């Protein structure tokens, strides 16, 4: 029923039309419907976006006909000053009215205004006039008060109506000489009801001379010249004032910059006036002492909607709002966006590609006539997956099997519907919601200042269209480019397979930055000893910095060496640059006689068994062209890479009788794993610090200090997932834990990007039992098959079984668990297993 | 005649009263002295403030009994939207009227506006209604334009009326039905003389169709149901529109963003009518395609006064103006002003002590009754000096002895003069001049954003005044505050004995900063090795760090140790801190065998004839609690302050043989020398580049770079002065150089702060006399005595005499010279003066 996307509200039978708003003598009606029009739009305009819906007044209208009319475009042009151009698009469609409005975030050419207001309802004193105030008016006179709140013939005539003021006794009729000021004012009013008059007339004077200077406000005193003109004793009385005054000024609402909350002064008192023993009139006067902070006259003018209805704000709601992973992402995005979503003239393109790799493979029909279903064009994206609603965070359906986002020039962006099963009540609702949250996020998250639309359609490949005003859709380049901009920035922050296509490259991006200013480092010293965090990714850095040293110090690229400990991190290290990668029981055999500089990794791994590692180290660089021998003196480079943390071995290296003191660089900016992976490491790393074990040197943790995670795990980490299970003994986990693992692969991660993680490493080849069959006990339930290679367990496209210390340095997304009670004391496997995967943790603890 | 501090504008017999701003029915007359006074005023608000001079309407005028009206007042909330209560005082004064302005410099709570406009004329297009545009909106209009030229059923009418484009034929009165949106406008007119009004109309609409999207323009089309109506064909004709509207578009004044620089791209046509042989009219069509700049409609209202009168702007001299030492003063400005000028309750202060112990000394009567001629009186800030003006920067008169600059809390800011021969014509004119060219420099560069006024007054101490508004003086305590620290910032930037006095304050704030990013690399390095700059002042540095090196090690204040070469460098350092300072025939005979660290200083200077400074300094600290006879390997600091480019010494010292290579902190960030005399040093470095002697080794020249200056220049030095002369042998300058240097005690400059600095230093008998019995050659003009004392001359507050080995390290703030010519080869010697001189540089080269 009415496939629609986003926030309607359905107003009624007001008119867009130049025929009423021209002809309406009845006004009522008119400014009671002006009044709804003007809420509900400024209402959506304020709260999210959105799409207004209303009826149609006249039997043959159209919008080019009749035009649009004075009244409505002048209050339109008085709530947006700045432009109404970017905001505001309408559209009919037979007894519908169809308005358009967008999320009002301005841009970084203007003054930040988060939410527009009509009237901001904080009144000032002119010279004569008691004036309401705009928006920056208002943000000006705030952030002044507060700034002020946090620190601690013009002024004549200022003191002449204290005289006024303390005088009793005054002649009928008598001019006194003070007039209009910036420090009184003297308005009138003599009606027979005197009560609301106080409300509509002083919550603005009394604000007016509060938020500039002094106060002092008169009644029964003309503002012509200054004339006393009186009324007669029975219309006036001296007791109907006082008794109403002090109810209009309570309920004024009231915030406060500072905490020493005061109230307003009110110090209102009656003069009475004798002459000749025939009275005419009397004053009243009211003292109002200057304010330390606002006051406002009214409920504001900020109309923001809420419980799918219209809703007013109050004061202290007003405020909050007028003032006051997530910087980076800014920053990078335009090279993200240029390279893995690229905007070009050839035809389109299926971005996703893993996901089309199976769908190919499973449902050979659905990847012909999709190609003929969108158009025949050649500019655009195809963005095709599994449930975009779950993507960006919500409940999954089991019915639907893909989607597909269409982004195109000159064509709007589009979300079909695959389903399987004839579930018409519940399928189209579904395609409903996802052309919200999808849109609700891009202009929030992603910071997209432009209009798009996303209409929902449903297929059914298993064997009444919108409208929307010409201008939602894509203009030229610049306008793809911002959109794709934005889905970067939403995609990089929900728990997704697109966050992982997307996580590589930002890392990538982030590698580049930090290996720049640590080459600034290079140019000033020779020697480094880089003490790193868990979870620091010395590996990927420590690849950028030797195209640095090799461009900076114009040598040959087979002169410059590393260092490692096994072959598993020496293969993938091997690759992706230009060294003589070795091991530990290599760099200790080889005999490099044309070395030049090192560069190591793995510093922790070095075994005092057999031979030694630093004096070899420093027996081999160290004595470089040294002595009277050579005049020549170029000298070395040893960076070593230690993780202080996470020190195991308990045989001395040659670092700990010095304690590893050199020139230091203790690298806090080098952070890449989840949001929640990052947050487990900080639970467990402030536990080994209340409680040191028997073989940790306690003198290492001076150099780690709190509150650097939590600022460089908020700016260089993603979300994600974290699991956990429990109660699973080996016996019961024999038919557990094969469910869990099946329909992983079939939401587009390959099989080479998933790694099944087991604790008890010792028993490898006893884990290639009861896991790799148990695999077959669920492989029945797609026809395929599946081969487990942990010898060659870091290039193979198939899934490796690997262990914590079989696989160690290299990452991995999606890493798993298993772990059967070993001991009661020892609980360090945990510090294991999180030290390697990326994105998606899911750790079985038992 | 009218002693008076500033900018008077004869504006004539304008009428600031109710009575004519309500009665006045001659309009022509009324709107042209409003616009008068609207343009005088903003005038003096944009160019630089001031005062307005004003004439009297009524003879029996007064302000408070006529009050101010509404027109005026209007025109001034229009002009003035932020807030007028901060830049609009008034007075009367007998047949005048008087009005007050400032410097219209917004805070940093509002939107940058440099200059407020009246209206900006650069029109823009809304839904039906051309508005113009305010300050703002013009502001993020120009920003938004420049950033995109930087860079590289609403709809659908537009295409629609494409058909009344290329139409060439059309039948009469046909309501066609497009209307007026965002890209058609379609305003007439049919009057007689149909020319200027398209000057004055199509302006705007050509800017509208430009500074948004697309563009059309019709003549002759009924506005309020898109009726045609025409005009008969005698009244109308087909020729009398296109012979003028080319001449109308093309003199508007427009600004261009742009490389390309193109023309507005009139594209127009006219049409013609044809219905049963009976014309009844016409319609002519302008086409505008979108302007890639902003075009302006006419000279905009932002009017500035030139040559005392009042000048219009163009757009190019309006651009500019609408868009866009110097950063480390406006934030120390808080800590200098609450030490030098400090703000309390007790008596007053005579603050410049040097000049009020001269002129008790000399002239005993001024200092007597002066006390009592200014008020009885406790809170207040006396500034003695000399000639103000001269001291701002202005010609020195030849007969004024002193001035005082009075600040007071209720009390304004005077000026009085002090004279000796009665000379009455020529000491107003002097007198009205520092009370203008004080001021503005205070409200500009100096930065004050409030009202202050300073009053000429003269007194003539041989043995009718002016009125301000009671605000131009000061309230409180934080106004106080304001000024003093915007007269810190005005006095530290021109050349003066207080300029003198501020900056060893500011150099002493800038040394904690230094010394702190400094002392933030003791945790990380042990060893370090600094390059420094000729003015770096190493001294000044090399105590701080000492206090920090305490506190951090928390050691004994006497285990830190510092090296030096000569007594003269070994005193003035014993004394500022807590250490065993030594001299280089000291260390190298101390035998410090208690001591731990080493901070040294002149590291340039070791002798290799005797025996050797770096090896015995490698063997007493280096030989540190090492070796397996010691467990405890506590590490120390060896500190040397290397300033490369100024070796002269070429023996082995044990920096060149390894190149003085180790961790490397090379700072540009230290800086204390004046913006002239380091311009000799950056004009005398760059000799020694592309001139090396035999001597010095060219390999130590790549870590001093062009453009490591002027930016460490620009952002560390302060103004002075650099005085030059020519032709003086030792015979010829025996008489000359005495005349010059009585003179410069007596402008305030104490005895302690200025030196003599002769050149050769071998002949010192003949240099202790030649210039000391010079000198009593011209104390023959003040009755006194001078006394020379080489030996002791460090803290003696005699003058100094002394040489350039002799005197190195300390710095004095004004130096001389005396430089017969020694060599033709020999041209160091002028690289001996800049790197001891502070601001004033005194140079005599022959
Ligand atoms: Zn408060
Ligand atoms: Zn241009």
């Amino acid at each position: 029923e009415m496939p629609y996307p986003e926030v309607i509200v359905d107003v009624g039978r007001v008119i867009f039309g130049e025929e009423n708003r021209k002809k309406m003598t009845n006004s009522c009606l008119k400014r009671s419907e002006n009044s709804r029009i003007i809420r509900a739009i400024c209402a959506l305009l304020n709260s999210g976006g959105g799409v207004i819906k209303a009826e149609i007044d006249d039997k043959t209208y159209s919008y080019q006909c009749h035009g649009l009319g004075q009244d409505l475009e002048t209050s339109f042009q008085k709530l947006l000053p700045s432009g109404s151009q970017k905001y505001l698009d309408y559209m009919q469609q037979g007894h519908n009215l169809l308005i358009f409005v967008k999320s009002w975030s301005p841009d970084v050419f203007s003054l930040p205004l988060r939410i527009c207001s009509l009237r901001s309802n904080l009144y000032r004193r002119d010279v004569t006039s008691a004036i309401n105030l705009s928006a920056s008016s208002a943000l000006e006179l705030l952030r002044e008060k507060g700034f002020r709140a946090q620190r601690g013939e013009e002024e004549d005539m200022r003191i002449l109506a204290s005289e006024f003021f303390k005088k009793d006794k005054l002649m009928y009729k008598e001019k006194l000489n003070f007039t209009a000021s910036t420090h009184v004012a003297f308005k009138r009013f003599t009606t027979k009801k005197v009560i609301p008059r106080i409300k509509e007339m002083l919550p603005h004077y009394v604000s007016a001379f509060a938020n500039t200077q002094g106060g002092y406000v008169l009644i029964g005193v003309d503002d012509k010249s200054k004339e006393v003109v009186g009324c007669k004793w029975e219309k006036v009385n001296p007791d109907l004032l006082k008794k109403e005054i002090e109810n209009c000024i309570e309920k004024l609402p009231t915030f406060h910059f500072c905490c020493e909350k005061p109230k307003v002064n009110f110090t209102t008192k009656i003069l009475n006036v004798y002459q000749k023993d025939v009275l005419d009139g009397y004053v009243c006067v009211i003292q109002v002492e200057p304010f330390c902070c606002v006051v406002f006259a009214e409920a504001p003018d900020s109309w923001i909607m809420k419980d799918n209805s219209v809703t007013r704000l109050t004061a202290e709601q007003w405020v909050v709002m007028m003032l006051d992973y997530p910087i980076k992402v800014h920053k990078f995005k335009e090279a993200l966006q240029r390279h893995l979503f690229p905007v070009t003239q050839e035809e389109v393109q299926f971005k996703p590609e893993s996901l089309c790799k199976k769908l190919f493979s499973d449902h050979k029909e659905l990847e012909g006539l999709m190609k003929t279903l969108i158009h025949p064009c050649s500019q655009g994206i195809v963005i095709f997956s599994r449930s975009w609603a779950g993507d960006v965070g919500f409940r999954k359906e089991q019915n639907v099997l893909c989607d597909a986002l269409l982004i195109a020039v000159n064509s709007p962006v589009v979300l079909y519907t695959i389903l399987i099963d004839p579930n018409w009540p519940g399928g189209l609702e579904y395609a409903r919601n996802t052309a919200h949250q999808l849109k609700q996020k891009l202009q929030t998250v992603g910071g997209y200042t432009g209009k798009v639309c996303i209409i929902p359609r449903l297929i059914h490949l298993s064997s009444i269209p919108l409208r929307y005003p010409r201008s939602y859709r894509l203009a030229d380049e610049e306008e793809m480019e911002d959109l794709l901009q934005a889905l970067v920035v939403v995609s990089l922050s929900s728990r997704s397979l697109l966050s992982d296509q997307m996580g590589c490259e930002f890392f990538n991006l982030l590698i580049m930055e930090q290996s720049q200013l640590l080459s600034e480092s290079l140019q000033k010293t020779r020697e480094l000893f880089i003490y790193c965090f868990p979870g620091v990714r010395k590996t990927a850095l420590a690849i950028k910095i030797m195209e640095k040293i090799k461009d900076l110090f114009h040598c040959k690229p087979k002169e410059i060496l590393y260092v490692c400990e096994s072959d598993s991190l020496k293969d993938f290290v091997t690759q992706q640059t230009t060294c003589q990668a070795v091991t530990r029981k290599t760099f200790m055999q080889g005999e490099f006689l044309k070395i030049k500089h090192i560069v190591m990794d793995e510093t922790e791994n070095f075994c005092s068994k057999y031979g030694n590692w630093y004096m070899k180290a420093k027996n081999i660089t160290h004595p470089k062209a040294k002595g009277t021998g050579s005049e020549n003196l170029h000298h070395g480079i040893l960076w070593l890479f230690l993780d202080p943390f996470q020190i195991h071995h308990a045989d001395v290296n040659g670092l700990p009788p010095p304690s590893a003191q050199f020139p230091r660089k203790t690298i806090t900016s080098g952070i890449h794993c989840a949001l929640e992976i990052a947050k487990v490491m900080k639970e467990e790393m402030k536990r080994i610090k209340e409680n040191p074990p028997s073989n940790m040197s306690p003198d290492t943790l001076a150099l780690f200090s709190e509150t650097a995670y939590e600022e460089a795990t908020c700016a260089q980490a993603l979300p994600g997932v974290c699991e956990t299970k429990t109660n699973l003994t080996t016996e019961q986990i024999a038919n557990y834990v094969a469910r869990k693992c099946h329909s992983l692969f079939q939401c587009g991660y390959l099989p080479k990007d998933i790694a099944i993680l087991c604790r008890r490493g010792e028993d490898r080849g006893r884990y290639r039992l009861a896991l790799l069959k148990a695999m077959e006990l669920i492989e029945t339930h797609r026809p395929s098959e599946v081969v487990f290679s942990p010898a060659t367990g870091v290039w193979g496209s198939h899934i490796v079984l690997d262990s914590i210390q079989q696989f160690s340095g290299l990452e991995r997304t999606v890493v798993f668990g298993l772990s059967p009670e070993c001991d009661q004391s020892e609980e360090f496997h945990k510090l294991c297993f999180a030290s390697r995967a990326i994105k998606h943790l899911y750790l079985l603890y038992e």
